[PDB]
């Protein structure tokens, strides 16, 4: 049997919870194959001392989710020692960490795809709902509740939202702006102090990094009686697809948990079997990284999801 030991940054993610569940479906079809399934409870320490743990077990190979991104190299030091490979997975490292180590790869998303992806969604939504622009002044007064700073895929979609609704000609105001951790209680708490603050009346639009921070907003709007006001998401979570059907959520966009969950394990069978990593599979890898789709979400395509 071939051991490949997983870290998952924390189990309680809402998305990296259905991942998680994935790869150990996945494992199922590999009767060689034997994951060591770690939850490194949202602490980049922890998670260190789990894959030295994972090392000294013979895995032949580590499917790592980062708790920092930042400790990429620090991981792939202790990889390197054994000269194991490693996939990480949905939080990437930069470049020149993943050029450090020849067995590094990543796979993952293009960030940046999401957050055009949302703002077109909200392009769309806005100009079919003129009624949304409390002021009548044209431009949309958001608030937007951030991922972990620092995260390819806060920072990208916090960048591109704002940006492809500006460069589709809709202007925008920044009412506030924090980041809520990718958690539903901290993004419910923020988005309550905002609605109870001078000039809550301004707010028109909710944007939120993920799907777990939108459903908090969800909840705060409700406690104000403020529903009227839409949230938009990411990651298509089934507990916000059932939203978009109540109404309670206005768009989203599916993270494909399903393809990178996937791509991780069969990368990570290959690499440990002493295989290319692409081997017997359909993944185009470009410099070491797998990049899976995002699509937009809203109740006229629902029916797809
Ligand atoms: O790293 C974890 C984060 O990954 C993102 O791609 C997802 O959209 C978030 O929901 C999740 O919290
Ligand atoms: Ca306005």
């Amino acid at each position: 049997d071939t051991r490949i030991g997983v870290t998952i940054y924390k189990y309680d993610d809402c998305f990296m919870s259905v991942v998680r569940k994935a790869i150990e479906q996945d494992a199922k079809a590999a009767p060689d194959v034997q994951l060591l399934m770690n939850d490194s409870q949202n602490d980049q320490s922890k998670q260190n001392d789990q894959i030295d743990v994972l090392l000294a077990k013979g895995v032949k190979a580590l499917a790592i989710n980062l708790v920092d991104p930042a400790a990429a190299g620090t991981v792939i030091e202790k990889a390197r020692g054994q000269n194991v490979p490693v996939v990480f997975f949905n939080k990437e490292p930069s470049r020149k960490a993943l050029d450090s180590y020849d067995k590094a790869y990543y796979v993952g998303t293009d960030s940046k795809e999401s957050g055009i992806i949302q703002g077109d969604l909200i392009a769309k939504h806005w100009a079919a709902n003129q009624g949304w622009d409390l002021n009548k002044d044209g431009q949309i007064q958001f608030v937007l509740l951030k991922g972990e700073p620092g995260h390819p895929d806060a920072e990208a979609r916090t960048t591109y939202v704002i940006k492809e609704l500006n460069d589709k000609g809709i202007k925008t105001e920044q009412l506030q702006l924090d980041t809520a951790m990718w958690d539903t209680a901290q993004a419910k708490d923020k988005m309550d102090a905002w609605l109870s603050g001078p000039n809550a009346n301004k707010i028109e639009v909710v944007i939120a990094n993920n799907d777990c921070m939108a459903m908090g907003a969800v909840e705060a709007l409700k406690a104000h009686n403020k529903s009227s006001i839409p949230v938009f998401g990411v990651d298509a979570l089934p507990e916000a697809l059932a939203l978009v059907k109540s109404g309670a959520l206005a768009g989203t966009v599916l993270n494909d948990a399903n393809n990178q969950a996937k791509a991780t394990f069969d990368l990570a069978k290959n690499l440990a079997d002493g295989k290319g990593a692409a081997d017997g599979t359909n993944w185009k890898i470009d410099n070491k990284v797998v990049r899976v789709p995002y699509v937009g979400v809203d109740k006229d395509n629902l029916a797809e999801f």
